């Protein structure tokens, strides 16, 4: 009665939440999505016919990043409305708190793919408001279940701050975050801050760290608090750590998986 299972690419994936596909589409056992254009279909046979006809082999919009077989496309919601709406309905299957599916023109979407000989296969995305009055540098972020916890979420979060840096601005994801979202951001912030604390020594203030990472002072402070690296003095949070403690944190299992990194040389983008 609601959509509870999709087929996309070679994956069958169970829904986590209600998404408002038209009612007729929920009635079916599965919903079938073209992995390239994201068209959603009611039957295995309309899906297979679509597969033979559809000419898309990657997302629309501009490939603003490409390194080996990892690519990001920037897709403006005003120029590719139907694709973006299809993407938001797909995302809402895995996001409890997303509430915007149809009004996509105020958003830009950054679609992460992993490419082979067949084409560019969707892994996840984040959306971002063109004009965020609240300084949010991500609106929603979603990694499809079979790619979660495999470094792709980490890549997109780094990606979003690489945009913020090029805009000379600080940014923070729109709240509330999903459970995995919060763990992923906290662990991303800690990694980046620790590595900067190692690489200087160094009279880095919290403001310094904010300017260098585009992470907000508040997100820096709450992260340094959970690491016990901040003291408080007459109303001001102040960095308090030894080189040894920094390396103890960095040697931990948390930071041991080799990351897929964002190579700023491969990013093609200037603020609009
Ligand atoms: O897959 C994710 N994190 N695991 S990760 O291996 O990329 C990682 C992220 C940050 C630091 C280390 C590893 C992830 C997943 C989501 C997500 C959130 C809600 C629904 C579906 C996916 C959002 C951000 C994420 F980073
Ligand atoms: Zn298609």
């Amino acid at each position: 009665k609601y959509v509870d299972k999709i087929h996309i690419g070679n994956y069958e994936i169970d829904a986590w939440y209600f998404s408002p596909f038209p009612e007729d589409y929920g009635k079916q056992p599965k919903l079938w999505l073209c992995e390239y254009c994201l068209k959603y279909m009611k039957y295995e046979k309309s899906y297979r016919f679509h597969l033979g006809q559809c000419q898309w082999r990657q997302p629309p919009g501009k490939e603003i990043y490409r390194k080996s077989n990892i690519s990001v496309h920037e897709v403006d919601g005003k120029d590719h409305k139907i694709y973006c709406q299809n993407l938001c309905l797909l995302a809402k299957l895995f996001l409890d708190h997303k509430t915007l599916y149809f009004d996509v023109e105020p958003f830009v979407f950054y679609i992460l793919t992993e490419v082979d000989r067949q084409g560019a296969h969707i892994v996840g995305y984040f959306s971002k408001e063109k004009e965020s009055p609240d300084g949010n540098n991500v609106s929603c972020i979603m990694i499809l279940p079979p790619y979660q916890r495999r470094g792709y979420g980490r890549f997109l979060i780094a990606f979003s701050y690489e945009l913020s840096k090029l805009e000379s601005t600080v940014g923070s994801p729109e709240k509330p975050l999903s459970d995995l979202g919060k763990l992923s951001y906290r662990s991303y912030w800690s990694w980046v801050l620790l590595e900067n604390l190692r690489d200087f020594r160094g009279t880095l203030s919290i403001k310094d760290l904010s300017q260098m990472t585009s992470i907000t002072q508040n997100d820096i402070i709450s992260t340094l608090q959970s690491l016990n690296m901040v003291k408080y003095w007459k109303g001001q949070h102040v960095i308090c750590v030894t080189p040894k403690l920094v390396e103890e944190h960095l040697k931990s299992a948390q930071y041991k998986k080799p990351p897929i990194t964002v190579d700023s040389v491969c990013l093609k983008w200037a603020p609009p």
